[PDB]
């Protein structure tokens, strides 16, 4: 991988593994957000973050800031085949004092075609009090340097799925997946829950004939607390609707407090 | 990736990912057993094995066989960093009508020195009654084609880990970790649970400082039935002596056992 000639965005090359893939021998969308999230962790060390498992800048290290993710949303056309090269290019953008965004465009390497695009909502967090905070003056300019200045979307388009509001599932749900744990290889090397897991979780509560019959084309997941190493979740989905869409809610288990909502749309295989 | 000179072994580097790592920043030993299976996966369609999902022969298409993994043995020195290349040699050998055996050599791909081992033995099996068999002629004749015909081993010595029986796990375990389900990430291609998966949920009950102090060494599990998709797993795990533990992974209902191994780890 490497910064492209401008040094403003990076690409990564990556072949599909045998198992990275599912039951039609095509990538997860799993196995698509730990591409992303790789392919983000080499940008942010090429334009010099830290490299101890936190990615921050100056300013952010002296004031005890860290970056958590708010949004994530993915729109895949074709997921590559096992034995595939699909590359990626990322690149980020600030959002005032708001927080940040990252943007990612997936291409067929033989090709050259477009095959899916994504865009996640980044925002600050005090790491003691765990208290979100808007992105000071400094922090701003940090941006600058790495960053382009004139706006650059993966999703441009006026009133898009990225940016839509998602409501609260209200009980009964029509589908359920109970009990969800996290394990070792689920945790991240700052001992956190990976972010993918939380999809995987989500997904857990599609009935297995939509998986069986359907692609998943577009999923949104808005991300509101943190599932700790011994929590357990519930994860609850009701169908909204050719194409199928399904409402999302991961709750802990016990006391019904969120961790996420999400929305995927699926179209007939 | 790709076949050595001679055609007998295959090679492959890696670089070691973010999501990849553990709390020491150093690949996971599940990191490193789903890059063992990758390797063997690469090496077994180079050497024209069916691509569709279950790497067949000829012979074993035309009888419904399978191989299905028995044990499974890997021995770290050391786990390579975030970021850093890793070397694997993988190679494969008949073990008369047993089964097969395929065996690993892990290299930093900068200094050259072997960081790690692993040997796995596999047996057949028909697909459709799931009943072990015997490795037929027609089937080694198969193998000597792409196989080393001297003996050629990741674990030599005499008398060895890789070749240690299991005891079985008496009941009260020491620790256990109840309920471990797997989800739609824990399967492969196939819609079977992933050998790795195993690892994972044997590793489960080792306490949390046991990890946060020690560097795990060596690894032996013995593979006994499938975790169906619909399963539900109880890990137990009891100290036999460096630590040194006994394990066995057993269904939560009815106690059908599933795996069970040993683990050797070092002081950090
Ligand atoms: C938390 C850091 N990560 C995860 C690898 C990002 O994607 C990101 C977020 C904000 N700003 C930058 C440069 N990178
Ligand atoms: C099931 C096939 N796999 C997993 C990819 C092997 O490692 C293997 C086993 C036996 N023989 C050969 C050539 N390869």
């Amino acid at each position: 991988g490497s910064l492209t000639e401008d040094g403003l965005s990076y690409k990564e090359k990556f072949v599909v593994r045998s198992y990275e893939v599912g039951s039609n021998k095509t990538a997860t969308v799993e196995t698509i957000a730990n591409l992303l999230q790789e392919v983000g962790c080499n940008h942010a060390q090429s334009v010099g973050f830290s490299t101890d498992g936190f990615a921050t800048t100056t300013t952010m290290r002296k004031l005890h800031l860290i970056w958590v993710t708010a949004r994530m949303h993915i729109e895949i056309y074709k997921y590559p085949a096992w034995g595939d090269v699909v590359e990626i290019e990322t690149w980020c953008q600030s959002e005032g004092r708001i927080g940040t965004r990252r943007d990612w465009i997936l291409k067929d390497s033989v090709t050259g075609e477009v095959t899916g695009r994504a865009t996640s909502k980044w925002v600050m967090m005090n790491q003691d009090t765990r208290r979100l905070q808007k992105v000071s003056d400094d922090v701003r300019d940090e941006y600058l340097v790495f960053c382009p200045q004139e706006p650059r979307l993966a999703f441009p388009e006026e009133n898009n799925r990225s940016l839509k509001k998602i409501p609260k599932l209200e009980d009964p749900a029509q589908y359920s997946m109970i009990g969800l744990k996290p394990r070792r290889a689920d945790l991240d090397m700052n001992q956190h829950v990976n972010n993918v897991t939380y999809i995987g979780w989500v997904l857990e509560s599609i009935p297995q004939e939509i998986v069986d019959t359907h692609e998943l084309q577009v999923i949104t997941l808005d991300y509101r607390r943190e599932c700790q190493q011994d929590d357990v979740v519930d994860s609850l989905t009701t169908t909204t609707s050719n194409d199928s869409q399904f409402l999302h809610l991961l709750r802990l288990s016990g006391d019904g407090q969120e961790i996420n909502r999400g929305t995927t749309l699926w179209r007939k295989k």
